[PDB]
């Protein structure tokens, strides 16, 4: 299907369905996430992730057609059922309430909604397709192939996937594909940074971060067969002067988030566009946007404590102690937030804080003593690393912490 097969297309085949059955187990699971009860109007604007999900849900409804649309398919046709029935049903009318009619299956009609969600954000990732591939090792750091060309109806595809994640956030349904806050960053039309390279790319966030005594560079970037890029009109001629360089970075970096991808981001944009204007999630920053897309989960701290690693630092050093009583302090929403700070994502394993993954493999959540006190604490998500600075008093630490987490 598509793509002829590679020696890591194989072994890509195999990971997508061990997590097939992984997936079978992985539903109960899934169904203890959450956001808020219901309610239309949301209030007094009162900047917290709560008003902004009620308002956007306030919008959801009042533009609402009413009755229902029945999308009929097969649970092993999953896929190809719902992209035919949905590519052929106009995008308002997915603004219905949804029925999902399974066939040979007969009550819980929100039930079945959630787990054709949840199948259908897991089938879209099949390597057949060629649509998406992973930086990291194993299903590490999602992105859209740049080769999904190889597959010649890649960009209905892609459109098709922009109203399916449409219709999660439309109906309140949680999906699980994978998505990374770079990604969402661009749906919410927000300029990914240089910090986010090194989420997604870390050498290549190396090299930028170098880049005089240094080599021959040019306003083109080379992408691949091959097929080298102008990076602004006619760059093969335009020298990148060793002092002349934020035209090098700004342009680099945007295209290091825009290589190869630009018409299958386009597609999946205006899929989406047509559902759910974009313009809607307006009040939501990359974090707040996967939370919605995602569901929240609760932190179980003490699994977090058990399986927390560190350097140069113990669990008795002073800074860790006022660590984990801010932790402790905080609310649900908030601690999800530091687990997006330092891993970049919401979404936690199955069995929870022991088999967190980075780029590199199996890699625990860490904290290093390494900063300047004047300085807040950062993090490295590729390692699931804090570093958290020697702060020299709970309200130092509180405060940075605080800060540097709600900071966006
Ligand atoms: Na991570």
């Amino acid at each position: 299907t598509w793509q002829r097969p590679t020696a890591e297309y194989v072994r890509n085949y195999e990971q997508w369905q061990s997590q097939r059955n992984q997936l079978q187990g992985a539903m109960q699971h899934f169904s203890q996430r959450f956001l808020y009860q219901s309610s239309g109007s949301p209030g007094a604007y009162d900047r917290s992730f709560r008003w902004k999900y009620h308002q956007f849900r306030f919008l959801c409804h009042s533009n609402a057609l009413p009755s229902h649309v029945k999308i009929s398919v097969s649970r092993q046709t999953l896929f190809e059922d719902s992209f035919q029935q949905i590519m052929n049903m106009k995008p308002y009318d997915l603004r219905r309430r949804l029925y999902i009619i399974m066939r040979g299956e007969e009550l819980d009609y929100g039930g079945i909604a959630r787990e054709w969600f949840f199948l259908l954000s897991h089938e879209v990732l099949n390597p057949m397709y060629c649509l998406f591939e992973y930086a990291g090792k194993n299903n590490y750091c999602l992105q859209i192939n740049p080769a999904s060309s190889i597959n010649p109806d890649h960009l209905t595809y892609f459109r098709f996937i922009g109203r399916f994640i449409a219709m999660a956030l439309y109906h309140g349904k949680f999906i699980d594909t994978g998505f990374t806050l770079p990604f969402y960053k661009r749906m919410l039309n927000k300029r990914p940074t240089l910090k986010d390279l090194e989420s997604i790319d870390p050498e290549f966030y190396n090299s930028i971060v170098w880049i005089e005594c240094g080599l021959e560079l040019y306003f083109i970037q080379d992408m691949e067969k091959v097929t080298t890029h102008e990076l602004k009109e006619g760059g093969e001629s335009i020298r990148v002067t060793e002092e002349n360089k934020e035209e090098y970075i700004m342009l680099l970096t945007d295209w290091r988030f825009t290589r190869g991808v630009e018409e299958q981001t386009k597609a999946f944009l205006d899929g989406f566009n047509e559902v759910a204007p974009l313009e809607w999630l307006r009040y939501f920053d990359e974090k707040e946007l996967e939370l919605m897309l995602c569901g929240m989960q609760e932190i179980d701290m003490s699994d977090w404590q058990k399986s927390t690693i560190y350097r140069h630092y113990t669990k008795n050093s002073k800074q860790i102690q006022w660590f984990w009583q801010v932790v402790k302090e905080m609310d649900n929403e908030k601690r999800i937030r530091l687990l997006q700070f330092v891993t970049g994502t919401c979404r936690l394993p199955v069995g929870g804080f022991a088999e967190l993954i980075g780029s590199n493999g199996p890699q625990k959540f860490c904290i290093d003593k390494v900063g300047k006190e004047t300085w807040l604490p950062r993090s490295h998500t590729c390692f699931n690393r804090l570093d958290l600075p020697p702060y020299k008093s709970y309200e130092q630490l509180r405060e940075k912490l605080l800060y540097a987490i709600e900071e966006t």
